[PDB]
């Protein structure tokens, strides 16, 4: 029954590849220069970085806002790269429409800064396909509340790092993450919970033929669960306070529709 | 079942478990009991109602306002619960060698994920045990609580329906709580390495009592480990639902203790 194992491992690898352009393994050789990404370090870099390169979440202002708004726009990209993923995942796409929906409401928020960090270092963020590298002092720079939007993911980040995961393993996690049972407003929660346990152990083996010597590796990577929620709890509490103070965040009627 | 290995895991597990008995008065294979009310001499004195509340004075061993009275005394046996608590921590292998300052942030912030793990065992949908197992006050009494205590609990009962779905017994809950008292990741800590090395080995404790005990719940490990974050959560609300209590009642005392673990928390 073990095969059966390695057979969802390998299709969630191939649909992780296809589905997701920037893997784990590309943007590590970006970011550790053994492989060059245009450096957004001060405002004078961020202006040559939309003129020279065409970064698209910088479209037709203070900067912090353009900047906010540029990380929701991508965001909004992420989430439907995360909805095709999902759909690969054996048994997800024969479950309640309802559900589907509630899963991948709740869940794709956990899912990006889960792969936030594969293009985060302790120093900066990869944007744009790599094409840039924005660094993570000039956001902590930015004014308030805005100055602070960015470092708790890159906190996350560095934890999440230090366990190594690669792409195949991630590929496997994140299909956890879409299949959790205790969404709100779940209406059939037993086939949900049947397919992550499925999938839960097809982590764990990968986990110990991957990672022989990392110790309790899955148990570890569980736990960075609770980190993760805390780090989407703490955005949502952000993203109101923007919502109800500023004034300057009013974007065209219809792009605050798609957000 | 064979290599030394697993032999070290059930010394540990036996060792832990030894001392939970003895740490904890009341466990969850004795609430169970009295909560089933299959005997005839642990039965408790259900307060549901003021004159309940009243009369479980006389019968019960166990401020002149309702809802301050019985929050004052969550906050006693609160205390209580970290005492015994701290008592197990100095047992786990290893607690009491790392830095005195890391002990201190280690039960700061596992001690109420731990309390609320074991108020669960004394729990069921319908209410809770107190004192001891003397007494059981409903789900609905305490929800009828002037604002706002009345909602003070009601989030630790949902967790607990919940997290008694798992059926663990005592012998499975003394490494969890071990495990949650080991956590590598809490704020302010020094030496974090130590700390891990320790929980590593708890861990695997935990994995293999799980197996061992629940050969035919599959994942039962995978889904107590991510249990973790509804104590988190419980946690938070709870810090926040009292920051409001102080503010509204001013009249409220606040056990030291208590709030030397939720300050700056
Ligand atoms: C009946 C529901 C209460 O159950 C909780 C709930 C929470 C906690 C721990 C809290 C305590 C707290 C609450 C608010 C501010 C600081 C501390 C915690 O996690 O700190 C224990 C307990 C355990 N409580 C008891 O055993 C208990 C004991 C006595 C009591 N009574 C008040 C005195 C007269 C008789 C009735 C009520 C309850």
């Amino acid at each position: 029954e073990s095969a059966d194992l390695r057979a969802l491992a390998k299709h969630l690898y191939d649909s992780y590849i296809k589905s997701f352009p920037l893997t784990k393994a590309k943007a590590r050789a970006i970011l550790t220069g053994k492989t060059s990404p245009f450096v957004i370090y001060d405002m004078n870099s961020l202006m040559m970085g939309e003129d020279k390169i065409k970064f698209k979440h910088i479209t037709p202002k203070e900067v912090a806002i353009r900047i906010f708004q540029g990380c929701q726009f991508r965001s909004v990209e992420a989430v439907q790269e995360i909805t095709e993923y999902a759909k690969s995942i054996p048994g997800f796409v024969n479950l309640d429409l309802n559900d589907q929906v509630t899963l991948l409401k709740y869940g794709v928020h956990e899912i990006i800064y889960t792969m936030l960090a594969s293009l985060m270092n302790k120093d900066g963020v990869l944007i744009s396909e790599g094409q840039g590298f924005m660094t993570r002092e000039f956001l902590k720079s930015l004014r308030k509340p805005f100055g602070d939007f960015m470092e708790p993911k890159f906190e996350f980040a560095v934890k999440f790092n230090a366990l190594e995961l690669d792409d195949s393993d991630l590929a496997i996690f994140i299909a956890v993450i879409i299949l959790s049972g205790d969404r709100p407003g779940l209406l059939n929660v037993k086939p949900i919970e049947d397919i992550q346990d499925n999938l839960l152990q097809a982590l764990e083996l990968q986990l110990k033929l991957n990672h022989p010597e990392s110790s309790q590796l899955f148990a570890k990577l569980l736990q960075k669960m609770t980190d993760l929620r805390q780090i989407v709890t703490e955005h949502v509490q952000l993203l109101q306070v923007i919502k109800k103070t500023e004034t300057d965040m009013s974007l065209h009627p219809l792009l605050q529709e798609i957000y």
